[PDB]
């Protein structure tokens, strides 16, 4: 149940100008070919020949083109026009959690990873990474699991190069995460890895 979602970025803003969308609007896919197909047919650039063609204006080259060459028409079908476009705006998505207002993210979807580990030669561990990427706090994850797992939770970076956040808990705690972000936050399991090393379903 996350909603992707497209956001236009300062390169789009002519294209976008006429449907009222301004830089940084977020727009569901099906809103963002209305739009591509509206200015089209508003700007005459439907190819007269063969109308499965549209030909670029100035606006659309410099917005989905790398390269214009000069005294040459550009034209593209319906859907390869669409598809640049829906490329060149910034990937967004909107998640909804269980009884709060819906929350939009900028950035491709990244999956939650639900890691056990090895923090010494028998101790083990269970790290959980990309919770704000959800919307999920860690320090209130971290306090819910503390008490959840009977085992202690701890907030640290996550190494790499995204700054973000994640959680500690001493143990091997998977099936716990599993009630949390499936059941409690009701998170599609098509985006949460790891699970499938629990110890049981």
């Amino acid at each position: 149940d996350i909603k992707p979602l497209y956001c236009v970025p300062a390169s789009m803003t002519l294209l976008f100008q006429e449907s009222g969308h301004k830089k940084g609007s977020f727009l569901e896919g099906s809103e963002v070919r209305t739009i591509v197909i509206n200015y089209a047919k508003k700007n005459d650039l439907v190819d007269a020949d063969n109308k499965n063609l549209v030909r670029l204006d100035p606006i659309l080259c410099d917005c989905i083109l790398e390269k214009n060459e000069q005294h040459t028409v550009m034209k593209l079908p319906w859907d390869s026009l669409l598809t640049r476009c829906l490329e060149k705006l910034q990937p967004a998505y909107q998640v909804t959690l269980p009884g709060q207002e819906p929350i939009v993210k900028k950035g491709r979807i990244c999956p939650i990873d639900i890691t056990l580990a090895q923090r010494a030669s028998n101790k083990k561990v269970t790290v959980v990474r990309n919770l704000e990427a959800y919307g999920l706090d860690p320090y209130s994850v971290a306090a819910i699991l503390q008490q959840r797992c009977q085992a202690s939770t701890t907030v640290n970076p996550a190494p790499g190069a995204k700054d973000s956040l994640q959680v500690q808990i001493q143990g091997n705690q998977v099936h716990h995460l599993g009630w949390l972000l499936l059941e409690e936050y009701q998170l599609p399991r098509k985006h949460i890895q790891g699970l499938e090393k629990a110890l049981k379903p």
